[PDB]
């Protein structure tokens, strides 16, 4: 049931509205007017179908309701977007479609923009990267060349997944074994199998202890901490000390990747090529199943011309994972004027230093053994060449549940059971699909999308709509004399509640703290104040942006840019609890609120919690 009459309200025209006025007033240009910073990503994803399905926008509602609460708490906020646009996914949908990657991919990043803009994630479109973009895969090839001179990169004899269906070879961690305990591509499910040949790999193994140490460095969920552990597998076998990680199997005989920037002689030896080595331009671009790749064929390109010697330009490219490795950098080296600052200045350090590491990165589990183990092993190296502060990329990682599609199977276009968001944002708007999609369940389970769950979010937002305009258009609702102390309190308290839901990402029982107190301004005759409508809509904002936007414009406030995080008077909260003063010594160094007399020697790991770490709890030596 589509809603209509007097079963909707105007989600389209609203929505539209409000995301005009976003982008007119550049309300979500990363700023620069504090020291305290936040950058909270997205993976950002693969144009390799015509546009995104509902599960897609799950983790960036998420990561888009922190970033717009820290704006609101007057953080600058990092919180971009852009394309991972090389490699296989990209290539496969435009092979699959009889189409080139370059225009087609180009057509499909419009799509995904325009999708993405739809929902009204607090993007700054002025950072998008696209690792297709010569000016970006400068970089690529410019990492790649120091992991090299490092001694971190050569061509040997390994023993190779080689994929007869893809013509190329693929790294282990791209192979996955069946029901049936056969290996076939993590991607595509294609048939391998093991062959001896020489191939560029990159030495992971060489930082396999600092790659399985680091992990506690580290706040990321326990599950993908053992993944990496397990597949790392260090363990000392009769005096060896052995990893079940191998190296890096990196080149791929597909056209469509970055191109490696070497050329040989007739002896092998490698050589380095200084400048950008951009992808020729092709027609031919069909994997042969020789060995070699597509560019092999392009006879003038890779006959390479030097001090009136022919060599020979490598033939195969990188893998999509190369633009991945690196591209949480790249936000921060990308520039208003459409350049990046040059990776290695002084000038993207200084940047590096103010950003990094991520503060929140949410994605898929499924990059557990690939672009989350890849991306820490580049940053280790540039960690080690100086080029960036941090010993890792990324502080804080949550894995978003998948959204499973009505066959109960995780939702992709591979098995058919999408939901086209265009449909949903269209029939019930983005401010829905948004609140639902937090309020599935906990962010980190999976769960199987319910249309009846769509429409009944959808009417929740109605009622919220119904009750902001009986408050608002009948002046005599509002009247400062009413007494009703226990709703003064309520109000403070769901500020300090739905605060402390966000801190925590339980967006589904922020949702229901919501919730119940809508149930309640439905049983009030008159309230105090509009305040504490003026809190609720500003705090819905990081959920329900564009409703939220104009239920504040509608009670005569500046928008949602201009907003602050509403502040609670604990003193109007009719419940008090204990204050146990925290001490390192005999010295105060915290003071926090103990919910109840539940526990006491587990409750002390709730002291070691706090950043600045019943009546005392001192810590003597
Ligand atoms: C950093 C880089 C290596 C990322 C890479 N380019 C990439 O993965 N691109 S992507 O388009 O496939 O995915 C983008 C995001 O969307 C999530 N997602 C996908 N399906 C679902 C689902 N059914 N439910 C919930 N989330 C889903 C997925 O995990 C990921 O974080």
């Amino acid at each position: 049931l589509v809603p209509r009459g007097s079963h909707m309200y105007n989600h389209n025209e609203i929505e539209k509205k409000w995301q005009t006025r976003w982008e007119k007033t550049k309300a979500f240009k990363t700023t620069n007017k504090s020291k305290d910073k936040f950058y909270a990503l997205d993976m950002f994803p693969y144009p390799s179908g015509s546009g995104l399905h509902v599960g897609h926008p799950e983790g960036y509602t998420a990561t888009d309701i922190i970033s717009r609460y820290k704006r609101l708490k007057g953080f600058d906020v990092l919180h971009p977007i852009g394309w991972d646009a090389f490699g296989l996914p990209a290539e496969q949908y435009a092979l699959s479609s009889g189409k080139h990657p370059q225009p087609f991919t180009l057509k499909n990043i419009e799509n995904f923009r325009r999708q993405l803009k739809s929902l009204g994630f607090s993007f700054d479109y002025e950072k998008e990267v696209n690792t297709t973009d010569p000016s970006y895969y400068r970089w690529t090839q410019w990492i790649f060349k120091q992991i090299y001179k490092k001694g971190l990169a050569e061509i040997r004899e390994v023993d190779v997944n080689w994929c007869p269906g893809l013509g190329t070879v693929l790294a282990n961690e791209e192979i996955v074994e069946n029901d049936k305990g056969e290996m076939v591509s993590e991607r595509g499910s294609f048939p391998v199998y093991k062959k001896p040949m020489k191939q560029w790999v990159l030495k992971i193994t060489n930082y396999a202890d600092r790659l399985l140490e680091d992990l506690n460095l580290l706040d990321w969920p326990d599950s993908l901490k053992k993944l990496q552990t397990n597949w790392i597998g260090k363990e000392e076998i009769d005096g060896k000390i052995t990893y079940k990680l191998q190296d890096w199997i990196f080149a791929r005989q597909r056209y469509w990747g970055e191109p490696f920037p070497v050329y040989f002689d007739e002896d092998n030896n490698v050589y380095l090529i200084d400048e950008l080595v951009e992808l020729p331009h092709m027609e031919n671009i069909m994997p042969s199943g020789t060995g070699e790749g597509p560019l092999a064929t392009n006879t003038e390109w890779v006959q390479y011309k030097k001090n009136n010697k022919i060599f020979k330009r490598d033939t195969n490219t990188m893998p999509q994972w190369a633009g991945s490795c690196w591209y949480y950098l790249a936000y921060i080296m990308k520039q208003e004027d459409g350049t990046y600052l040059p990776i290695d200045s002084k000038k993207a350090y200084e940047a590096f230093s103010k950003w990094l590491p991520v503060d929140l990165y949410i994605g898929g589990q499924e990059h557990a053994v690939l672009h989350l183990l890849y991306a820490r092993f580049w940053h280790k190296i540039l960690y080690d060449l100086k080029i960036v502060p941090t010993k890792e990329p990324f502080q804080k990682l949550i894995n978003q549940g998948m959204i499973l599609g009505k066959d109960g199977q995780k939702m992709s276009k591979s098995l058919g059971n999408v939901v086209n968001p265009d449909e949903i944002i269209q029939n019930f708007g983005a401010d829905t699909l948004r609140v639902y999609e937090m309020f599935m369940g906990p962010l980190t389970d999976t769960k199987k999308w319910n249309e009846s769950t769509v429409e009944a979010t959808y009417k929740w937002i109605l009622r919220v709509k119904r009750i902001f305009q009986i408050f608002i258009e009948d002046k005599s609702k509002i009247n400062s004399l009413h007494k009703d102390d226990q709703f003064i309190s309520e109000h403070n308290l769901l500020i300090k509640e739905i605060t402390q839901d966000i801190e925590d990402l339980k967006f589904n029982i922020m949702i229901s703290k919501l919730m119940i107190f809508v149930n309640s301004l439905y049983k009030k005759e008159k309230i105090y104040s509009l305040k504490p409508l003026k809190d609720f809509a500003i705090m819905f904002s990081t959920i329900a942006p564009h409703i939220s936007e104009e239920l504040l414009e509608s009670l005569g406030e500046k928008e949602i840019m201009f907003q602050s995080w509403p502040t609670y008077e604990n003193n109007k909260i009719l419940l008090t609890k204990d204050i146990v003063a925290i001490q390192v010594n005999g010295k105060l160094r915290e003071t926090f609120e103990i919910e109840n007399d539940w526990d006491e020697k587990r409750v002390i790991e709730e002291a070691k919690k706090l950043p600045n770490v019943k009546k005392i709890l001192n810590f003597i030596i």
